[PDB]
């Protein structure tokens, strides 16, 4: 069986922690419980590969950073500074992988919220400028969640060619 390490960056409160306990428990929760450095592993099916999915959701660490192969950088589409760090969430993992082509997806949470002042133009210019895809998700009503998580995987085996 395949292992693919996973972290989750973001500023805080995008909603990094309710859309990983999507994917591993399959609920949504209300309350923000800060988060210091949560683990979580579960088996699943991407593709037909049953893989393990080894997931660090870092709070708004240096080994899963150094071993992550895919990053999912988060924002929320009510929170314009967190789509402006985007940017320095993304020099700091081309830091530490000291590579210029590292797995990445870009997520813009919160998309259930009338509330908006980050574009789906602008996410998909910045991904188009990074060559990365553009998930548009919802922790709350599970809308690409799966996406999300999946199409990273899908990054790795591409980098993994
Ligand atoms: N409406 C809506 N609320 C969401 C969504 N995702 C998260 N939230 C809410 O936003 C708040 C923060 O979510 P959370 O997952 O804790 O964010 P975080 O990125 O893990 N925060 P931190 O970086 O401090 O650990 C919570 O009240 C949560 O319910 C979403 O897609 N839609
Ligand atoms: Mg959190």
């Amino acid at each position: 069986m395949t292992e693919y390490k996973l972290v989750v960056v973001g500023a805080g409160g995008v909603g990094k922690s309710a859309l990983t306990i999507q994917l591993i428990q399959n609920h949504f929760v209300d309350e923000y419980d800060r988060t210091i450095e949560d683990s979580y592993r579960k088996q699943v099916v991407i593709d037909g590969e049953t893989c393990l999915l080894d997931i660090l959701d870092t709070a708004g660490r240096d080994q899963y950073m150094r071993t992550g192969e895919g990053f999912l950088c988060v924002f929320a589409i009510n929170n314009t500074k967190s789509f402006e760090d985007i940017h320095h969430y993304r020099e700091q993992i081309k830091r530490v992988k000291d590579s210029e082509d590292v797995p990445m997806v870009l997520v813009g949470n919160k998309c259930d919220l009338p509330s908006r002042t980050v574009d789906t133009k602008q996410a998909q210019d910045l991904a188009r400028s990074y060559g990365i895809p553009f998930i548009e998700t919802s922790a709350k009503t599970r809308q690409g969640v799966d996406d999300a998580f999946y199409t990273l995987v899908r990054e790795i085996r591409k980098h993994k060619e």
